[PDB]
């Protein structure tokens, strides 16, 4: 299986699924290095973020756990097709890239927070991460190129 991916057992179904420990993605289907990738993200900040402030809210007070709960709700809606990623990034991301539907442009290794970068380089084009934790807060990442 590709970088980060491991086979696991579903705790509800007893069905096998696949989990990626670098991107925190999980899916039923079995899965399948560029100098550069392009990603969008949706950032949810919490009270322990390096800067507990954003365009959305002068003082961020939600807890880390309450942030993870928001992130998980947004991932469920994205995966159900109830909302799309760009639209949740625009409305709800605590990063100023929200104004570009979360798009960060192309970057190479050596530029982003390491957990952010490793998750980005382990997604294939089109794929979305699970919750990715950095000092900025909690991220959903979409690799677009
Ligand atoms: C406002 C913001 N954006 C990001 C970020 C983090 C990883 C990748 C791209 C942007 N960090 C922050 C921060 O305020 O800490």
């Amino acid at each position: 299986l590709p970088p980060g991916w491991e086979k696991a057992m579903s705790r509800s179904s007893g069905r096998v699924y696949y989990f990626n420990h670098i991107t925190n993605a999980s899916q039923w289907e079995r899965p399948s290095e560029p100098a550069r990738v392009r990603c969008s993200h949706l950032l949810v900040k919490h009270s322990q973020s390096r800067r507990p402030s954003s365009w959305r809210q002068e003082k961020i007070t939600r807890t880390k756990e309450e942030a993870l709960e928001l992130i998980n709700g947004y991932i469920q809606k994205i995966k159900s097709g109830e909302e799309d990623f760009e639209s949740l990034a625009s409305q709800f991301s605590d990063c100023s890239s929200a104004k570009a539907r979360g798009d960060l442009g192309a970057f190479s290794r050596g530029q982003m927070q390491k957990p952010f970068e490793d998750a980005s380089f382990a997604l294939r084009t089109g794929e979305m991460s699970g919750p990715v934790f950095t000092d900025s807060g909690i991220h959903i990442i979409l690799r677009t190129e």
